[PDB]
Formats: C-alpha cells, sequence, structure tokens
C-alpha cells in the first residue's frame, strides 16, 4: 500500500487583484492577464503582504482553468520570498525562492492551497506537502 | 483549523533516463539537461509508457535541487497526456494535459509525487491532492 | 551565403517600473522581481499604454543578465495584446499574443528590441525580424 | 530614424526529430510533444551535434504555430550549451546557457532563426542580432 505523504498548515494569502485584462478571446477558451496589487499573508510560519506580481490564465469553454503566477512576499521582519504558482484552478501547487537564513527552509518546500470557500475565491489556505 | 486536502493514489512511474548532460557549472550551481529516454506508468487510473521528455535542474553548492521536466505519457489505451512536473527535489508537483474523453478528468488535478526509497530516485508514487 | 532576415520598425515602449526587490542574494547572482506600473506604447502600428505585468531577472556577478517579462499594452483603440519578452540584458526578445482581428497578425511576430541610449534602459525600439 | 540592429550568421542546425505525439486535439488547436533526438551543428563559431530535447507546440486552426523547445548542443571540442527556443513557426528566437569559457559569449546573444527551404523545416540558419 503506498504511503501518502504529511500536510502541515503553511501559510494564508487573502489576495487584492486588478481587473482581468482578456487578451486572447475565442468560442473555445479566453486568456487573461490579471495583477496581484497586493495581500495579506498569515500563518504560524511567516506573516507578511504582497508586494506585487502577474497571473496569467486560460480559461476553457470546458470549465477548466490553468493559471500561472509569480508573486513577491514580503514577510513583517523584511524577508523577500518569490512565489510560483500553477494551478489546475481552483487547486494551486507553490514553490518558493528565497536567501533569507530565517526562511531558506521553503527553497525545499512543495506547497498546496486552494480557496476553503470557493465564493471567496481570494483567500487560500496553503500546506507543505512532504 | 484549516481543514486540509484529501490524498488519493493516482499513479506510479518507473522512469528511464540518459546521462545528465551539465551545461552550467559553478562553485554556486550546477544546471543539467537530462532526457527521459521512457518508463511504466502503473496504477488504478491508467497504465502505460512514457513515450519522451526532458528535465533541467539546478543543483546549489546548499543541497537544494530545483527540476522542471516534461513528458509524455501513452496509456495503455492509446491516449497521449502531456505530464508537466515542477520539483523541489525530491518533492514533485504535477500537471496534466489530454483531449482525450476518458482521461479528460486529468485536466483539472493537481498531483504530487515522491520516490518512496530515496535510493530509487527513479521510480515515484504520485497522489492527487484536492 | 546564407540570406540574412529583414528587419522593420516595429514599436518603442517607455516604461514606468517599480523598485527591484531581490529575493534571491548570493555571491554568483541575484535574482529580483519589478514590477511594470505603465508605459507609453508608440509607433506606426499601434500606440496605447501598458497596463501591467511583471519581469524576473538574474544578474551575475560575471555581468551577464537573463530576464523574463510578461505584459499587457491597451492600445489607444481599446485592443488587448500579451507581450512575451526574454532577454540577454540589453537584447530583448519578443512575442504576442491577441485575438484583435487588427492586431492578429502580431500573433505571427517575433521581435527585438534594445534601448537606443543605454543611459535611458526604460526607453526600447523594437524591431519585426523576418 | 531609430537605427536597426546588426546581423551576423551564426550556426545552422540540421535537426533530426520523433513523431508529434498530440496530446490535445480540438478544433480550436491541436498541441503536440516532439522529441528532438540529433542534429547536426555547423557555422564559423561553433560546430558539433544535438544531444537531445523536447519542443512543445500549438498549431491554431488559423494557421498560427507558437513552440517552445529546449535542447542540447555539445560541440566538437566537448562544451554543452543549452538552447532555448520560443518560435512565431517560421520564426525561432533563441538564448544560450553556457560555463564553457570558450563559448560563454554565448549568455549575451539573442540569436533568431529559420529554415531559409521552408519544404525543409528541419534545416534552419541562425543570426546574432545586437
Amino acid at each position: 500500500r503506498p504511503t501518502p505523504p504529511n500536510l502541515e498548515f503553511l501559510f494564508s494569502a487573502n489576495l487584492t487583484k486588478g481587473p482581468a485584462y482578456i487578451y486572447d478571446q475565442s468560442d473555445a477558451q479566453i486568456k487573461a492577464l490579471q495583477t496581484l496589487t497586493g495581500g495579506i499573508i498569515a500563518g504560524p510560519n511567516f506573516d507578511g503582504t504582497v508586494i506585487g506580481g502577474t497571473a496569467l490564465s486560460t480559461r476553457g469553454a470546458d470549465g477548466t482553468i490553468r493559471a500561472d503566477a509569480h508573486y513577491l512576499i514580503q514577510t513583517s521582519d523584511g524577508a523577500n520570498i518569490l512565489v510560483t504558482e500553477s494551478a489546475a484552478i481552483p487547486y494551486v501547487a507553490v514553490l518558493f525562492d528565497t536567501s533569507s537564513e530565517k526562511y531558506n527552509w521553503l527553497n525545499n518546500v512543495t506547497a498546496w492551497g486552494t480557496p476553503p470557500n470557493l465564493n471567496e475565491i481570494n483567500f487560500l489556505e496553503y500546506w507543505q506537502i512532504e
């Protein structure tokens, strides 16, 4: 019997976004760019704010949405962390890059998040998977 | 208390790889390209073989390894599925693309895998996270 | 004797950027995220403004700078065009995505740009290469 | 009057490819993975062979083809160079990564290529643009 990975609560994000700018409209799919204008990061590991970032999404006529994003967290104690998201919406996979010694452990983390309330898509809870 | 996602066993991969070709060697990190020459896919959902694909890795002097890969599964019943991997080795995040009607549900899946035996890095077990 | 491609002036961009947020500082290289906060697009083909976008750069101790960016142009006549940049700074390669019928021809274009004045890195002139 | 960049002949590639594996077939577009199984590299700067690599393409019902590829050149004198291609077919933009001291200058190069004969799509001539 394969052994499943362990899940540990990592952080939450309460994001603010600009309007979705559709650049590729067709009967088959809509592709958009959306700015991440800010956000609150909370949790037992790091808290802080989202400085900025961009999301690219493709919304299929079939209801499938694939999104890729980068955004920059700045922690309360001044560390910069790049967040790399890849999603099969509403499921979001996450990688991290930082040279902060306090937060360096995130360079080895795969995380995963989803909005706990699918009526509030800009509030996500993320889990460390290992 | 945040609610964790559910984990369901998805597939295993027993991959074959060519040699790692280092193209960027420095004291700080090694970057390599590695061909995925084949592999066995097994599990309760799909079985088949790996047709081909490429992995790009960066191995830090700090022991962190980040890898990105694409490879193509062909199922026993003839479906082509693109696998998009992004890893903080040995933890691997996975997305899928197919137009197969039988396997279309994978377009909405985030999966996650790791070698159950870290002495055998080319055998991974993957889980659907949702 | 190989035949070189033809070069036609395509557009200029006068970009505004936020501060460079360094997330990965080491003796070997600096990696940063920078927001594209706006900009003027001009030329004989399209004019308009930059709505938004993000640049990721790595600046080597060796002086090499590699950058990738996405930003969204909105033309004077309301068309949305995604610009995908990949650079060996100060040389910038460009692709485009739009479903605008007026600007659809850009989906088939490879462009290339550089600041005419390397003291003014945020003003670039771009050329259609074919 | 904007000043155009200079074009210098860089290399040619005579590539071999495996079959195109379509993973996403629809009336709107076809997405495929294709293995680069080998190739001859020639020119005044470097000659050698293609070790391997993968191309991902999307072929629109509208005739537009967008492709992204990575492949590894090994020069006659043993240097490994990663080639990163992004194309609006048949126009191909190119970046390079190597730590070879002899070929390090390619890390600062944007190149561009196209098949001189569009009946022979696997033979391309590439130009340094700067």
